[PDB]
């Protein structure tokens, strides 16, 4: 039986140097650059119809990529002490799109997270204090803001602001963070299940892309 | 030869408990009928609306006097009553409970300050009558908020989660009605996770045993 | 000589640890010795008040290194790290700390609101810059305070409180330092989940008792 160890941990080496290339030959759906334009287009518009443009478009770059109109939920997400709603668009291991906002406005932590986010503002203010400074930026509709990974700051959004985000890295490290407070603050266990519920979608979309 | 009228004793006994099983089944089930609220659903807030008028202190004052008058023995006493801070779903105000069971509460809530976060899913339907100040409420699913101000009153229906905010000096009067310990469980999670302030969580909890106990005391008397 | 029983001699030697724990309790509380007085930090702070909050920070670092050589931390160590708690964000920078003082520099360039925490210290912060809201417990009325004002927060209170946009403060804290740590780190805990800045934050704890303690053995 001491060969079984063996044959186990040989499979497992080879299972292992698959997974190991498929995620060194792996592209991606979206650019960044791409995401921030078709945000900064729509930004003059009511975020309303702001929103929908942008999904249209979307679908219509990347079919087979963006979840649904029948899987398409507003849900809300309180990290950091603060709390928006966000509309997720596309997910999968390394890659997420959404829509975030608040309508009254919010503020809190960043989150340090082990990717890299790109908020292209559609409406309001986002203020930025970046760590180890004492000072804060602003940024206004059409901008674009950067989250490097390992970045932590202070986030604050003034009220009716809205944003398009474009997420790249170890997706499933940032839910520890994005739920933390739905778990010890809120208690909001059925907001809880929508969020999963909607990265499962996107993980599902994703795999039948990929499979068709 | 036995006359067709008579009943033997122990079947009788055990019809009897047969009897009175299904009876006690069946008053236990109109005990759920026969649910009386000490307070209409729509009373505290056509009460509150009449102070909104008033600075909240004075407004406070004579709610408190006409809530005592109209419902005696339901209402707690002076040397009961006491401010204690309430941080949850990320706001933070303050409360003053006035009555409190387990279907029932009343209270008065508000803030100096203003605050925003979660209003959080109870298994119950809240109330909230507005003497002084703004609130904030932005439904789930939506992207726009509402405005309400004093004299207005903002329904929470039961599983509903809206985002909250309240400006500067915002104070009301409060009803709810359902699972009153399943919301008390929300109303301390800050408390425990957030400010560690275990002795807003002996002041809650004490307001909330005596609420118990003036409630089963006019039960008794 | 005689014998005591098992309940006699039990009940004899919780009664002489009892005299030798308080006596000795007694003794720590009479040699409790403070680096700065009890409205010195203050004193100083407020005569900074007004000035731009970098300089201000720079120049009262300066006059507390002349006035108190070996207890306020060098330069490479001196960091701003972020603070979650209560529901308030916002950066410190500690500059003396041991297990019964210390003193740092706070605040926030966005404004925060939250709950001021319920410590077993005294702790008075000046402001420099910036306002200052607070809501006292039992009270519905709130009080701002306003650049060179001095806000004391006593043992046991709680206070709701609220910083506006670009409010820096002078604070100086005596008491149980580790049970206000423990306030500290709650929201970077249950809710940031920024161990990154948990751990610049005990470190700094840890070098401000390293330099209190070198002092204290070798006198700067
Ligand atoms: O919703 C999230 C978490 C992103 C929050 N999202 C990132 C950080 C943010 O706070 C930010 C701060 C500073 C900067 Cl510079 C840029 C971005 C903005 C909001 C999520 C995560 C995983 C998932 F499957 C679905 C949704
Ligand atoms: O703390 C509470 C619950 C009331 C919170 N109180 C109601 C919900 C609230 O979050 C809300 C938001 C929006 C709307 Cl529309 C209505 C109500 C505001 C604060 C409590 C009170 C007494 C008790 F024994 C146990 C717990
Ligand atoms: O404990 C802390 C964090 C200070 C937060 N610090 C708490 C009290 C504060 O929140 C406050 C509230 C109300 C009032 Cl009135 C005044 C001050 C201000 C900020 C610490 C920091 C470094 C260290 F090495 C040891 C301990």
């Amino acid at each position: 039986r001491w060969a079984w160890a063996a044959l186990l941990l040989a499979v497992a080496a080879v299972l292992t140097q698959v997974v190991w290339l498929w995620l060194g030959t792996q592209s991606f759906v979206f650019q960044r650059e791409e995401i921030a334009q078709l945000a900064r287009q729509y930004a003059g518009l009511d975020h309303e119809l702001a929103f929908s443009r942008l999904i249209v478009e979307l679908r219509r770059l990347h079919p087979g990529h963006v979840l649904p109109d029948e899987e398409l939920q507003w849900v809300f997400v309180n990290a950091g002490g603060w709390m928006g709603a966000m509309c997720l668009l596309h997910a999968s291991l390394s890659e997420y799109v959404l829509l975030f906002g608040t309508a009254l406005g919010s503020r809190g932590h960043s989150g340090r997270y082990w990717a890299e986010i790109s908020d292209t503002i559609i409406s309001g203010t986002f203020h930025q204090w970046r760590e180890g400074t004492t000072k804060s930026e602003v940024f206004y509709p059409g901008e674009t803001v950067v989250h490097g990974p390992g970045e932590a700051t202070a986030v604050e959004w003034g009220p009716n602001t809205w944003m398009v985000e474009y997420g790249r890295g170890v997706i499933p490290s940032t839910l520890a963070f994005a739920l933390a407070d739905t778990v010890f603050s809120t208690q909001d266990f059925l907001t809880l299940f929508y969020t999963l519920r909607s990265y499962a979608r996107g993980l599902r979309l994703e795999l039948t892309t990929y499979l068709f």
